[PDB]
């Protein structure tokens, strides 16, 4: 695959950092006018981190529709996916509107409450059935209704019910807990175990609205599931792995939420992460199990 020989290329030359340094240069440029505005000041996270106001979500409710998150729309590969920042202590009921309005079926999550000794998400989610959550603000209720533990990822079961028309949904809680901010998977397995659970859990597909992915700004980590999902599903789309430009398809998607991946090595491991995936998509099914096993799952 042309990925496969570009990845040897740059591997040998030792130029990661140039070809990622290439990719921040050449990124999309955008306002984010909205994000900017005084009253929302406490509903971002960090004050680099901003959505672009052609692609931001809006909350349905007149007070004020803003929230720290971006449709990344990929028109070629035909799938939507929503990246946000990891919820704040004011904005949970915000989060789980979105959540309810978009008409998400799962969400994805690849952070850690406390990561580095500092708090990099809230604690969004119930942790215990007995102890459901209620978002007055929104007006909607959360319960935990069971949760499978793995080695490095837990899945959870949650049921979301607007307490206005006493709907309920099912929604599924895919938290990846080993990876280090600014770090990367043990390994592709580790990592493509993960995306391929996610994948068989009918919650990437277009019956569902996008899955929201986040991690603590929603760019890095979340980025890095992104682009390994989307580039598996265009060369899945022809059947042939050397039609993906890897970098092409990152800056498409940088048109949508400014810095997706952040370090040349989240970069790096993309490669891996796709060349490996590559393999199940050309019809080798043990992989898949062979994953699980190196997965230490
Ligand atoms: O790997 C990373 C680095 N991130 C990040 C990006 C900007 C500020 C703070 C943290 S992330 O939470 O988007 N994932």
């Amino acid at each position: 695959m042309e990925m496969e020989k570009e990845f040897e290329q740059i591997d040998k030359s030792g130029s990661w950092a140039a070809i990622y340094q290439d990719i921040r240069h050449e990124a999309s440029d955008f306002p984010c006018r909205v994000a900017k505005l005084p009253k929302n000041k406490n509903r971002n996270r960090y004050r680099d981190v901003s959505p672009f106001d052609h692609s931001r979500i809006k909350l349905h409710q007149e007070d004020n529709d803003y929230i720290n998150a971006s449709l990344i729309k990929m028109e070629e590969a035909q799938r939507s996916y929503i990246l946000t920042q990891g919820p704040l202590p004011n904005t949970c009921g915000h989060f789980w509107e979105m959540v309810w309005e978009q008409k998400s079926r799962g969400v994805v999550m690849l952070n850690r409450v406390m990561e580095k000794g500092s708090l990099k998400c809230a604690q969004y989610w119930p942790q215990k059935e007995e102890k459901e959550m209620i978002f007055e603000d929104t007006n909607l209720k959360l319960t935990l209704i069971s949760e499978d533990i793995k080695s490095y990822y837990t899945v959870r079961q949650l049921e979301l019910e607007n307490l206005t028309t006493q709907e309920t949904r099912e929604i599924l809680h895919f938290h990846y807990t080993t990876w280090p901010d600014f770090g990367v998977p043990e390994s592709p397995a580790s990592f493509l175990n993960f995306l391929f659970k996610v994948r068989e859990s009918g919650s990437l597909s277009p019956e569902h609205g996008p899955v929201v992915v986040h991690c603590s700004a929603g760019i890095g980590r979340s980025g890095t599931f992104c682009l390994a999902d989307t580039c598996l599903l265009l060369m899945d789309k022809r059947k042939d792995p050397s039609s993906v430009d890897i970098k092409k398809v990152l800056l498409e998607m940088r048109k949508f939420r400014m810095g997706l991946i952040q370090t040349a090595d989240q970069l790096r491991f993309s490669y891996l992460a796709v060349i490996e995936g590559a393999k199940f998509i050309m019809g080798d099914s043990s992989v898949q199990d062979q994953w699980k096993e190196l997965s230490h799952e």
